[PDB]
């Protein structure tokens, strides 16, 4: 069993043997269970294919438990899946992603006042505050400024803590029943009449949405699909960071994004996503049996994707482990090359219907970091570890010397 082994390595747990055996997959115990593991964007187009491959009891317990709650929509299939999935999706169009950009850069804005006066700042504690305030108002979430930091820390516990063992792991797994004991008030409140809501934003949604056969969700699992939108966005802080550790330590795109327009922000914000690591890989079920690759995948037989090995595979990619921006300068987009946040087709599956809103607000992030204010980045350790899974730079970023533009 290399589930240890697994841990230790984090990210390149699948890469590092791919490239030993010089094969892209191979089969290995983990979680107690027989797996394959695969990479490469082709492995990427057959993990898609959704009738090989199966979402229902992939995701492990200790998983729901803390990060994601049990039983919403990463583990459904079929017709159920997609009509639920139209739902989130109906939440994060464009419109909703100007709407939450533009309030990204609201708030940044108004940071600068407080920032001027203060000596240091900590990128990703004030990315996670900003973010949390931003997506519950965005969501018709009321959100006193007595909480924020407290509902904001459970979110970042609930994302920390499905990749850990122990202490870390625990975090999450108190965290998750205070968020959902909180919002499932909130959704009966909703549904009483006795808390505002606004047809078209999330909680109202969530709160009145029809499953196929008609019914209401459980207010349970209501509250846990409107954290399944709230978690995400506070999670975007790690990308955040990421975007800002890129501008230090390759400045040179500096002064390219200045005097550039959308289009150098746009790839530089391509780059991040690719270059940084956030998901390491996902899990699945083989469904009914098959051959690719000169493999047999008996059914029931579970398999991860490696999302960060494909995304640095140098089939795919020149210099994959450099980070060059200019890659993106009107090239192909695939949908199985980057999969940072997953994927194939966000209707037809299981991919990320977040990408567009998780895209603008780090534009507008980073249009903030260059073009509104001057910073010195003081000694720090910047390191951010492979093995830890989210990773980031092991500071969060200090920012010092603040000021206007
Ligand atoms: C911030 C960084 C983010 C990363 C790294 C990320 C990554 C991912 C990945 C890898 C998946 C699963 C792909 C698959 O199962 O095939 C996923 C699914 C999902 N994401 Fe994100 N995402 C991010 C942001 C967001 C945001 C901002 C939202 C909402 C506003 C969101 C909502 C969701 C939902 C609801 C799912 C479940 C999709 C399904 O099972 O059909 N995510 N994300
Ligand atoms: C077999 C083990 C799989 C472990 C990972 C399963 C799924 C991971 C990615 C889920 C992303 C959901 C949206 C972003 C929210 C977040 O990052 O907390």
């Amino acid at each position: 069993d290399n589930s240890l082994t697994l841990l230790k390595e984090g990210y390149l747990f699948i890469k590092n043997r791919t490239e030993r055996y010089n094969s892209d997959l191979f089969q290995a115990r983990l979680l107690g269970k027989n797996f394959i593991c695969m990479t490469g964007a082709e492995a990427a187009k057959v993990f898609y294919d959704t009738d090989r491959f199966q979402r229902q009891n992939a995701l492990p317990k200790r998983v729901q438990k803390s990060g994601f709650g049990v039983n919403a929509i990463f583990g459904m299939d079929g017709s159920a899946h997609i009509h639920r999935k139209m739902l989130f999706l109906s939440l994060m169009t464009p419109p909703h992603q100007k709407r939450l950009a533009e309030l990204m850069t609201e708030e940044w804005k108004a940071a600068v006042t407080r920032w001027e006066k203060a000596d240091e700042v900590v990128l990703f504690e004030e990315a996670k505050e900003i973010l949390c305030r931003v997506a519950c108002y965005w969501a018709g979430v009321p959100l006193k400024e007595t909480e924020v930091k407290e509902r904001a820390d459970d979110f970042i516990d609930m994302v920390d803590a499905s990749g850990a063992v122990g202490p870390r792991h625990w975090k999450g797994r108190r965290a998750r029943p205070r968020a959902e004991e909180w919002i499932e008030v909130m959704i009966e409140d909703a549904r009483a009449g006795l808390l505002k809501t606004t047809s078209g934003t999330a909680l109202h949604e969530m709160a009145f949405h029809t499953q196929e056969d008609g019914s209401q969700l459980d207010s349970r699992m209501a509250a846990i699909e409107l954290i399944n939108v709230l978690r995400p966005i506070v999670a975007i802080s790690y990308f955040l960071v990421f975007s800002a550790l890129a501008l230090h330590e390759h400045p040179k795109y500096k002064e390219w994004l200045r005097s550039g327009n959308s289009r150098e922000r746009e790839m530089f914000v391509q780059e991040v996503r690719r270059y940084y690591p956030f998901i390491p890989f996902l899990g699945a079920l083989v469904k009914k049996d098959f051959v690719w690759n000169n493999c047999e995948f008996k059914k029931g037989t579970s398999v991860l994707l490696d999302l960060y090995g494909t995304n640095h595979d140098p089939r795919l990619w020149d210099h994959p482990d450099e980070f060059r921006p200019e890659r993106f300068a009107e090239r192909e987009e695939n949908l199985f090359d980057m999969i940072p946040q997953g994927g194939g087709h966000a209707e037809k599956g299981h991919r990320c219907p977040g990408e567009g809103i998780t895209i603008e607000v780090m534009k507008a992030s980073l249009d903030f970091l260059v073009h509104q204010i001057e910073y010195d980045v003081p000694e720090q350790s910047l390191h951010y570890s492979l093995a830890r899974m989210p990773s980031l730079p092991e500071s969060g970023f200090v920012m010092s010397g603040i000021r206007r533009k």
